């Protein structure tokens, strides 16, 4: 999948996790007022959305030592909102929400019916991820925390055509500095890396099937 982009051109590699969620059913989406049913793959359920972010917040936290300092994501990520550390890229459709819980769980609707909701933000941000304004009642961004635009087919697997609604798979992807020419910060993103294969090890969610993909 990353092994056809150079990974992240020639100076930054990806570390890549494929997630599923084998226990969750497809759902139906009923746009209002009228228009076609829209079905949702398993791992656009909500709640495992809300269980990936978890992961993804979890990730972004993962700390490792060399030598007595500490090394973070933040540390060896591309970040290419400023020059100094910041918001990492993360190529991945909690994104299109900021990945905040509550931008996840924004609705608006009446005593009963649903106007727009993470249904109506998704289909719209699948069509324009650069976007800062959903042209729904919503008037969410699209864009991600780290400044760039998410495009929909690298952070979702398994569906037809381009219905990204009808994914089957998320696709995660934190690009980090292969370091080339540093020896010592290498050492250091190394040392990371090693805390991350750990905590995707051992990671515990029945809901979730989280693999690293072949490069
Ligand atoms: C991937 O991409 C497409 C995303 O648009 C999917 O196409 C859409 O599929 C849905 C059905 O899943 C179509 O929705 C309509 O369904 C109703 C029937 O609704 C229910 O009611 C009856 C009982 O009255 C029940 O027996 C049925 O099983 C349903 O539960 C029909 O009345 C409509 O004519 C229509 O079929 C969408 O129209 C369709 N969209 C488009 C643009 O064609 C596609 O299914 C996905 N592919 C895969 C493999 O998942
Ligand atoms: C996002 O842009 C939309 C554009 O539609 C703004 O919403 C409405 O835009 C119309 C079109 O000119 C205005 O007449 C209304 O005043 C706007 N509605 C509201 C409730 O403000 C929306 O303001 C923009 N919001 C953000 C945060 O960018
Ligand atoms: C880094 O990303 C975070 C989101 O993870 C940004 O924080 C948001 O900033 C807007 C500014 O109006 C607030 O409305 C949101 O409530 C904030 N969200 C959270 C979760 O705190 C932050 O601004 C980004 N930093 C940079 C430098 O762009
Ligand atoms: C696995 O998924 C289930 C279902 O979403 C989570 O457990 C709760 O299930 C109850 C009963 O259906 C729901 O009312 C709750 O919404 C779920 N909990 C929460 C906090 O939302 C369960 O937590 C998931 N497992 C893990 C490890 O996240
Ligand atoms: C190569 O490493 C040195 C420090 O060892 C650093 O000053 C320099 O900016 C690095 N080169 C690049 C291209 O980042």
């Amino acid at each position: 999948k990353e092994y056809f982009d150079q990974h992240f051109g020639p100076f930054f590699r990806t570390e890549q996790l494929i997630i599923r969620a084998p226990l969750t059913d497809k759902h139906i989406y009923q746009p209002y007022p009228s228009g076609a049913d829209v079905p949702f793959g398993p791992p656009l359920d909500i709640q495992i959305l809300h269980q990936v972010l978890d992961l993804q917040i979890a990730i972004e936290n993962i700390t490792a030592s060399y030598d007595n300092e500490t090394v973070t994501l933040q540390d060896i990520c591309l970040a290419p909102l400023s020059p100094y550390n910041t918001n990492c890229t993360i190529l991945s459709v909690l994104n299109y929400f900021q990945n905040s819980h509550s931008v996840l769980d924004h609705k608006k609707g009446d005593d009963f019916f649903v106007y727009a909701d993470y249904h109506t933000h998704f289909l719209y941000c699948v069509r324009a991820p650069a976007s800062l304004n959903d042209t729904s009642l919503l008037h969410d961004p699209c864009l991600g925390t780290f400044g760039g635009p998410v495009f929909p087919w690298l952070v979702l697997g398994g569906y037809d055509d381009q219905n990204y609604n009808n994914a089957t798979a998320l696709v995660i992807t934190f690009p980090v500095n292969n370091y080339y020419n540093d020896t010592e910060k290498l050492q250091r993103a190394q040392a990371w890396e090693k805390e991350f294969i750990n905590f995707v090890k051992n990671y515990k969610n029945p809901n979730l099937t989280i693999s690293f993909t072949a490069e």
